[PDB]
């Protein structure tokens, strides 16, 4: 298990998010109109999973569609915006609004990719929510870059990020 | 299991709906604070479980509210609208805001109870999501009416509902 912040505040989150060099495990998540969608859907393209406690919290972070603008003006790229919020919940997403490849999963029925991916929050107000997270996998499937950001409500090691996606 | 219905193709819900007779179980489940509430903080209070498959459908159809406020206007009752959606989103529905005894509670970490209660939707796009149902549980937390709604885009017996609380 780690430990993350919220409000300065420590919160667990669950067994350990994946490290580069590491194999990504398969998942399944919910579309917007409540499809399935499957890790393998996106094979040999990049994809970016950009994991949040929720994208439903009534303000629009500049910051968060500023980064899925650039992921996705690099080729051969995807952003998968992850979160426990339902699909009706997801689908007025702004940080996906008017940017192709850019696309929204939910984890609702599926609360065990919460646990492969080490960012399922294990203890107090939060607890069954994502963590912060941002994890880069390559067009094999291998993880290149991952962050769980230490407190839950700044941003993450965008620039970082980005750096592997075009590298 | 069950089958119900919806926009008239059938769908599976699990296990079975307490009957009238049947002992309510205990249950925890989320406020819109991220707080645990309890069944057993309403403890000498009849309660009424107002269950949905999402509170957050961007219609709020008139015969919602007004069953709330009818059931809540019946002295020592209290009515608890329970749905998948996280508490983030219960915020958008119409039916609880301003009525006195009348809560949301969402069930996103506390799956069991969807399973408990014989409301887990197992198959279909609606897979994870609760069924529509009214269970009423009196004084004693005996289950004395309730209803696993054939079409789950159709209202509720409340009629029969409301003539159990005052009886």
């Amino acid at each position: 298990s780690q430990t993350v912040h919220f409000q300065g505040n420590p919160v667990t989150v669950a067994n350990s998010i994946p490290q580069a060099g590491s194999k990504a495990q398969t998942f399944t998540l919910v579309a917007k109109d409540l499809s399935d969608v499957t890790l393998g859907q996106f094979a040999g393209k990049r994809k970016v999973l950009n994991i949040f406690p929720s994208i439903d919290t009534g303000v629009c972070a500049a910051s968060v569609r500023k980064f899925n603008q650039l992921a996705t003006e690099i080729d051969n790229t995807v952003v998968l915006c992850i979160s426990a919020d339902l699909p009706f919940a997801q689908s007025r997403f702004c940080g996906a609004e008017g940017l192709n490849n850019v696309i929204t999963l939910s984890t609702f029925r599926n609360a065990e990719f919460l646990q492969a991916y080490g960012v399922a929050i294990a203890d107090g107000p939060l607890k069954g929510l994502a963590a912060r997270a941002v994890v880069v996998i390559d067009e094999n499937d291998n993880v290149i870059f991952s962050q769980l950001v230490d407190e839950i409500t700044t941003e993450p090691d965008y620039e970082a990020a980005l750096a592997v996606l075009k590298a």
